[PDB]
C-alpha cells in the first residue's frame, strides 16, 4: 500500500574525495562564484560528447536534439539548479565518478592548494564538480542516459553519498545538478548575480544559456 517504494544505496567517498570536500565546504574563500564555471564548464564537456557521439549515431539525439544549458534560480526552496540535455550518466558512472573511485587529481588538488594554487584552478584538476560545496551544504544530481534509467545522487558531505532510482519528472537525457544553498550564500540565486558571473567566466561556452527564474505561485507550493 506504499505510494513509492525504492531501494537507496549508499557509498563510502573515497579518502581523499572525503578530505577534498571537508576542505572545501569547510574553508573560506574570498572568490567562490567559480562554482558555477565549472558546472556550466562540465555541463558543455556532456554536451560535447553527446554532440560528437550524433555525428555517427543520429538516433542518440532521439531523446532530444537540442543541446543547451539551463540555469535555475529557486528562492523559496533555496536552490541553484544547473540543467544541461548531455550525454548524461549511467547508474555505475555515477557512482565510479562521483566518490568511489578516486583520480590522482583529487590529491594533487588538495597538494597543490598546499603549494599555494588557488582554489580557482580546481578544473585543471578534473574535480570542479566538488567546489559546489563553496556555495551548497547539499548537492543532488539527477541524470539520465541513453538507454538507461533516470537516477538521483545525493551527498550534503558526510563522508557518504547516496544513489537511487529517480521517479520525479522524468528528463529526455542529460544532468540537472541541484544546489541545496548554505544560508549565506542566498546571492547566487539573485538574476543580477548570475548574469555578472556567466558574462565574467562563460564568455566562451559554445551551448545557449538560459535563465528560468523559478516561483511557486501562491498557494500552490
Ligand atoms: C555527464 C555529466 C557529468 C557531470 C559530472 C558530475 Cl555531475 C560530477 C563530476 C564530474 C562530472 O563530469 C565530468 C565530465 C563528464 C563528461 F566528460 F562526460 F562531460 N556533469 C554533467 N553536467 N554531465
Amino acid at each position: 500500500q506504499p505510494m513509492e517504494e525504492e531501494e537507496v544505496e549508499t557509498f563510502a567517498f573515497q579518502a581523499e574525495i572525503a578530505q577534498l570536500m571537508s576542505l572545501i565546504i569547510n574553508t573560506f574563500y574570498s572568490n567562490k562564484e567559480i562554482f558555477l564555471r565549472e558546472l556550466i564548464s562540465n555541463s558543455s564537456d556532456a554536451l560535447d560528447k553527446i554532440r560528437y557521439e550524433s555525428l555517427t549515431d543520429p538516433s542518440k539525439l532521439d531523446s532530444g536534439k537540442e543541446l543547451h544549458i539551463n540555469l535555475i534560480p529557486n528562492k523559496q526552496d533555496r536552490t541553484l539548479t544547473i540543467v544541461d540535455t548531455g550525454i548524461g550518466m549511467t547508474k555505475a558512472d555515477l557512482i565510479n565518478n562521483l566518490g568511489t573511485i578516486a583520480k590522482s587529481g583529487t590529491k594533487a588538488f588538495m597538494e597543490a592548494l598546499q603549494a599555494g594554487a588557488d582554489i580557482s584552478m580546481i578544473g585543471q584538476f578534473g574535480v570542479g564538480f566538488y567546489s559546489a560545496y563553496l556555495v551548497a551544504e547539499k548537492v543532488t544530481v539527477i541524470t539520465k542516459h541513453n538507454d538507461d534509467e533516470q537516477y538521483a545522487w545525493e551527498s550534503s558531505a558526510g563522508g557518504s553519498f547516496t544513489v537511487r532510482t529517480d521517479t520525479g519528472e522524468p528528463m529526455g537525457r542529460g544532468t540537472k545538478v541541484i544546489l541545496h544553498l548554505k544560508e549565506d550564500q542566498t546571492e547566487y540565486l539573485e538574476e543580477r548575480r548570475i548574469k555578472e558571473i556567466v558574462k565574467k567566466h562563460s564568455q566562451f561556452i559554445g551551448y545557449p544559456i538560459t535563465l528560468f527564474v523559478e516561483k511557486e505561485l501562491e498557494h500552490h507550493h
